[PDB]
DNA sequence: TAAAATGTGATCTAGATCACATTTTAGGCAAAAAAGGCCTTGACATCCCACCTCACGTATGCTATAATGTGTGCAGTCTGACGCGGCG
């Protein structure tokens, strides 16, 4: 499943791979959360496989961008 | 020889005498008491300490139409010598 979706984890990511952080980071959290949703994914919904961990990685990769990413960290409220 | 010094002598005038009683008052010796030095007491004032203390802030979880191989805006190519790995 995972080395399926490796190409769905960086087009996603380098959506996001303007000048933020850097390109290889954003694809590994991308591969985190891409294994949260292999590890979360019901097929009795059905559904596509890819809309459930479009939404897992970009969770993952939209808050280590923020987590990490500055010398100075500003949590998630700001 | 000009100009300053020298005798008339009786009539006075501010202080000293002189023995003894009474003050004083030292000065200096004993000290009473008061006001510092010693401590205490009551009363205040301000805390240090910390002991709590709720609101706001913060660490973390999912969101099911579906979407699946970068690139990406740069470098302008300095150059002469010296090592080293191919390169026959």
């Amino acid at each position: 499943m995972v080395e399926a979706n490796l190409r769905l984890v960086i087009s996603i990511a380098k959506k996001y791979t303007n000048r933020g952080l850097q390109f290889l980071d954003l694809i590994q959290e991308g591969n985190i959360g891409l294994m949260k949703a292999v590890d979360k994914f019901e097929y009795r919904r059905g559904y596509k496989f890819s809309t459930y961990a479009t939404w897992w990685i970009r969770q993952a990769i939209t808050r280590s961008i923020a987590d990490q990413a500055r010398t100075i960290r500003i949590p998630v409220h700001m």
